[PDB]
């Protein structure tokens, strides 16, 4: 509607749906909670 929420976990101009990975490294692997564009600091 208004807040497009730009960033890594964002659907172009909206909040990316929960489940979208945004923190997977050699010793990391998390997912999005479809609540915010920023990746959470906890595993799925």
């Amino acid at each position: 509607a208004m807040d497009c929420t730009t960033g890594p976990c964002c659907r172009q101009c909206k909040l990316k749906p929960a489940g979208t990975t945004c923190w997977r490294t050699s010793v990391s692997s998390h997912y999005c909670t479809g609540r915010s564009c920023e990746c959470p600091s906890y595993p799925g």
